[PDB]
């Protein structure tokens, strides 16, 4: 199920020759890039090829979770810890012990759990919500951001001690429009994709790969994979030409 990170540019191939240097180590890894330029991708890769590879790899959508509940989703709770505790649940931390914890969007994390992230980062221990009682927690940590992280720390809104704890080995993921070279590429294999799950088949003719390869993909990647999805539709078995790209996607 693990994906690969396909292409020919620059910028990936030093990606994966970065990935392949951090994956087996401890370090913690902070991943770079706009939305859908595969930063999660390379965090399951990281993950698969590293000591934890058989620990479990527990994501954490920082800007989701309701802030009156993030401590507790954290670090999970003891109980009579707040209104309607009851039950009982551990968190995303003790749930990756042993195993990778994924910070998607960690410029969205609030300052309250920037410092308690950075406890965990340093003393490697933890304590539930309501309980006083401290327990170690054996974690790789791998976060991403599309923020500029540096703007937030000047702005106050991001801590300087986190950042420098967390941008340890820093991988940057260029945009769609910076690698356009990858974009033949990047078709053959989600259109492999979609093929191999029963999904419908496309080419796309040399014309329409030239009006995409020109294209700004706002969206990178998953734009990309959401048009070929949209035109397996349109088009099932068809061949993709300038004009079946819809207007937007046509520069010539
Ligand atoms: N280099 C690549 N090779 C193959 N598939 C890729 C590549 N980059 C992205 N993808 C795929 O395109 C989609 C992009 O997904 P993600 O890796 O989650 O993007 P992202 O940078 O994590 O953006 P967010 O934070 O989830 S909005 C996924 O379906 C990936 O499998
Ligand atoms: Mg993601």
């Amino acid at each position: 199920l693990f994906r690969s990170l396909v292409g020919t540019s620059r910028a990936i191939q030093q990606v994966r020759q970065m990935m392949q240097q951090v994956a087996d180590t401890d370090a913690s890894v902070l991943i770079l890039g706009e939305s859908g330029t595969g930063k999660e991708v390379v965090a399951r890769n990281l993950h698969y090829h590293s000591k934890r590879r058989e620990g479990p790899f527990v994501p954490v959508n920082c800007g989701a979770i309701p802030a009156e509940l993030l401590e507790s989703e954290l670090f999970g709770h003891e109980k009579g810890a707040f209104t309607g505790a009851i039950t009982s649940r551990a968190g995303r931390f003790e749930l990756a012990n042993g195993g990778t914890l994924f910070l998607d969007e960690i410029g969205d994390m609030p300052l309250p759990m920037q410092v308690k992230l950075l406890r965990v980062l340093q003393e490697r221990t933890f304590e539930r919500v309501g309980s006083n009682k401290t327990q170690n927690v054996d974690v790789r940590i791998i976060a991403a951001t599309a923020k500029n992280l540096e703007k937030m720390i000047e702005d106050g809104t991001f801590r300087e001690d986190l950042y420098y704890r967390l941008n340890v080995f820093p991988i940057e993921m260029a945009p769609l429009r910076e690698r356009v070279e990858d974009i033949a590429l990047l078709l053959n294999e989600l259109i492999s994709r979609m093929e191999h799950e029963k999904r419908g088949s496309i080419r796309f003719n040399s014309a329409a790969i030239m009006s995409l390869c020109r294209h700004d993909w706002p969206g990178n990647v998953r734009e990309l994979a959401n048009l070929v999805e949209r035109l397996a539709i349109m088009h099932p078995y068809g061949v993709i030409g300038v004009g079946e790209l819809p207007k937007k996607f046509r520069h010539v």
